[PDB]
């Protein structure tokens, strides 16, 4: 697995790739990897934000599929034509397959100027795939096609690097135990959120909620995002528990950034946040805890480099949580299909400061019997 290491980048909160090959000849594209959505897609004609493009064409082994697609995010928007042909990772697993590619066309605020990425590889299972669950995923199509396990690991590090290890989890990525929430269902990575607390007081809603209407892991989304009623408890308790400074209304919404001179960011004035996901035995959970290094999100400009500037990471939802980088960064996150099951454990690559750590820790038990999952 030590080839594998460090096989991502990223430009901080622009997305971690990793390099693929796609056609005969091999051409290099860089890849987003993404756990919260199913298609591989790549930049197929010239973007002025793309640097290279898939060329079918210049590819002897590419066979179009005669069918277009659609696909929308959250936030941005391609279209496209299927096709397959053969794909590759140097830093992964040595083997070359056969795998469903959109060669995207056309796209909406979906390529980032300057982000180093020419395309999507969507990690989720084929039922959430466009235009429809028939389309096998990549990952599908490589355990299908070789012997890998199926099984793969993420340790996004940025604040940026990081490494995906396909077919194994590597313990040098990580110390402590690893916990297990079980995967609710096959679609996106959904799991269930039982508690939250923000500096140890507990949020005191229906657990329910935390969930309203699904909760998933999403490498490919920056925030924590939270069913709105969740969001507003959130953030009334985290402005509560900063509140000898006053931050604006815009702050809250990630519209504006907060800004301290250089090296004087006061991160002990703001609270450590605890999800606990459900445990793999009823009624136990375990909890990951989150620095504010991790949900105040450095914005890199120049321009404002007198300063140190944040974004406020966390925001809301209409389509349920979406736990995002902020995460899954200093997480070593182990997306266990075979077992149907997600690991957690603290990554190598943690922030901390000389106070506080992040944590992966447990068991925890809760008496009453409420099942969390939105129906
Ligand atoms: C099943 C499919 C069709 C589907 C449909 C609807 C929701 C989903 C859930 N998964 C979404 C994921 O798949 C895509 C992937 O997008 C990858 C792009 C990353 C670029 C990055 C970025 C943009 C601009 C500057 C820096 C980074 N974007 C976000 O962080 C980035 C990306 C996305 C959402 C956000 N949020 C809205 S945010 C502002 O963090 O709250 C941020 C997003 O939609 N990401 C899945």
């Amino acid at each position: 697995f030590v080839e594998m290491v460090d096989n991502l980048r990223g430009k901080s909160g622009q997305g971690y790739y990793v390099e693929m090959t796609v056609g005969s000849p091999p051409q290099t594209l860089n890849i987003l990897v993404d756990t919260g959505s199913s298609n591989f897609a790549v930049g197929a004609a010239p973007h002025p934000f793309l640097h290279r493009y898939y060329q079918r064409q210049l590819s002897s082994t590419y066979r179009d599929l005669r069918k277009g697609v659609y696909v929308p995010y959250t936030q941005g928007k391609w279209e496209g034509e299927l096709g397959t042909d053969l794909v590759s990772i140097p830093h992964g697993p040595n083997v070359t397959v056969r795998a469903n590619i959109a060669a995207i066309t056309e796209s909406d605020k979906f390529f980032i100027n300057g982000s180093n990425w020419e395309g999507i590889l969507g990690l989720a299972y084929a039922e959430i795939a466009r235009p429809d669950d028939s389309l096998e995923p990549f990952f599908d199509s490589l355990v299908k096609q070789t012997h890998v396990p199926n099984l793969f690991s993420l340790q996004l590090c940025g604040a940026v690097g990081g490494s995906m290890i396909i077919g194994g989890i590597d313990h040098s990525l990580y110390t402590g135990s690893l916990w297990y929430t079980p995967i609710r269902r096959e679609w996106y990575y959904e799991v269930i959120i039982v508690r939250v607390e923000i500096n140890g007081q507990d949020l005191k809603m229906d657990c329910k909620e935390y969930n309203y209407d699904k909760s998933i892991v999403d490498s490919g989304t920056t925030n924590l995002r939270l069913p709105k009623k969740v969001f507003e408890a959130a953030v009334k308790s985290i402005k509560a528990a900063s509140s000898t400074e006053k931050f604006p209304d815009g702050f809250w919404l990630g519209e504006q950034l907060v800004c301290w001179q250089a090296g004087t960011t006061p991160w002990n004035i703001f609270p450590v946040i605890s999800l606990y996901l459900m445990g793999e035995v009823t009624n136990q959970s375990f909890r990951i805890t989150i620095l504010p290094q991790q949900y105040l999100r450095p914005v890199e400009d120049v321009a404002t480099s007198q300063d140190d500037c944040y974004k406020f990471a966390i925001s809301q939802s209409s389509t349920g949580t979406v736990m995002g980088a902020v995460i899954m960064e200093g997480f070593y996150v182990v997306f266990d299909r075979a077992r149907k099951r997600i690991g957690f454990a603290v990554s190598a690559c943690h922030v901390h400061d000389e106070f506080r750590t992040a944590a992966v820790e447990g068991p925890f038990v809760t008496l009453d019997m409420e099942d969390c999952g939105y129906n």
